[PDB]
């Protein structure tokens, strides 16, 4: 039988090493919120939030589930639950904010399960091909590779066909596609292309064109809810959804999701979002479940310092985890007397 004691909440804020640009967003550092359950034992657990500062990805922030998880806390403190089962029923009421949720269930996860270590497949993400970026390519031999649209698409296609392995080949067409790419899209499809993540902003477009002569679809972007991804997959001729373990409200809703989503006729793989590496490795855990591997990205791609070491490094085209170890002194306490600046 467990009860939890106290919550401290923590903030972890690292450069990207490389600036995140985008239509909805310009990202100089990854702010992300850690919370702190400590149990009646005095044992610790940590869970990290994927909410961003501001609402440019979604409606939850990182101040939004602060306080919901202390309200929550307030709620649930010195309550005995004895199962993993018992502890998620508490979560029940947090279904309306599943970030929020998830954060909390990430620790709840640790206290029930003896975490293994294990690899996963490394998927490689190429914007296009610099020099640099074909030289990782050829040396770390990907299994897949998800190449970014760009008016370059064809001619890089073809300098990766001379790579001297075989990869599955993904395309990211980041919701920026229109009719006058259609032609194209028709050529993509003679490049066995596993899928193609969001061809279009406007779903319907996809009725536009004969079904079956471009690739397979898939949802990322649009995959927000169980509930809006079965709704867009009755309507249109989607067949992949990448779904994102916090978007559904955390680890213990992703096997639900996959079979129901499996029930519709769709593929699914799990997939993360700019990961500290102790989130990174729930993740990669639950990557198996997919039916294709997850894109699960290597330790140090975003983050040159990272609150969890070692969180899926990259050997021999596979990516390695372990149990995931926050390591303390890189966190500094969210608010109060103890939150210093310099």
């Amino acid at each position: 039988s467990l009860k939890l004691t106290a919550l401290h909440f923590y903030k972890y804020s690292e450069p990207f090493k490389s600036q995140i640009v985008t239509p909805k967003v310009t990202l100089t550092h990854r702010d992300c919120l850690f919370i702190e359950l400590i149990d009646d034992k005095g044992n610790a657990y940590f869970g990290e939030c994927n909410a961003f500062q501001t609402d440019w990805y979604d409606h939850e922030t990182i101040a939004s589930v602060k306080h919901v998880i202390e309200q929550w806390f307030e709620d649930n403190r010195n309550k005995s639950f004895e199962t993993y089962e018992a502890a998620l029923k508490l979560v029940d009421s947090l279904e309306n904010t599943p970030a929020a949720r998830a954060t909390i269930v990430m620790a709840l996860y640790q206290m029930f399960h003896v975490l293994p270590s294990f690899s996963v497949a490394y998927g490689a993400t190429a914007s296009g091909l610099s020099n640099k970026q074909l030289e990782s390519l050829k040396a770390t031999k990907p299994t897949r590779i998800k190449l970014k649209w760009t008016p370059q698409i064809m001619h890089q296609i073809r300098v990766l066909r001379e790579l001297d392995f075989h990869f599955q080949l993904v395309i990211d067409a980041n919701e920026s596609l229109d009719r006058q790419d259609f032609t194209q899209l028709q050529l993509l499809a003679r490049e066995q292309v596993l899928y193609i993540e969001e061809p279009f902003k406007d779903i319907s477009m996809l009725d536009e064109v004969a079904d079956g002569t471009i690739p397979p679809i898939a949802l990322d972007e649009k995959a927000t809810s169980l509930l809006d991804i079965i709704n867009l997959i009755e309507l249109y001729n989607v067949k992949v959804v990448v779904l994102k373990p916090f978007r559904l409200g955390g680890i213990d809703k992703v096997q639900t999701a996959i079979d129901t989503l499996k029930s519709h006729g769709a593929k699914v793989v799990i997939g993360g979002m700019y990961e500290y590496g102790l989130s990174r490795y729930f993740t990669a855990m639950l990557a198996r479940k997919g039916d294709y591997p997850g894109d699960v990205t290597p330790a140090g791609y975003y983050f040159e310092q990272d609150v969890v070491a070692h969180s899926g490094i990259l050997k021999e085209g596979r990516l390695e985890f372990r149990p995931p170890l926050v390591d303390i002194t890189q966190l500094q306490p969210y608010e109060g007397h103890h939150h210093h600046h310099h």
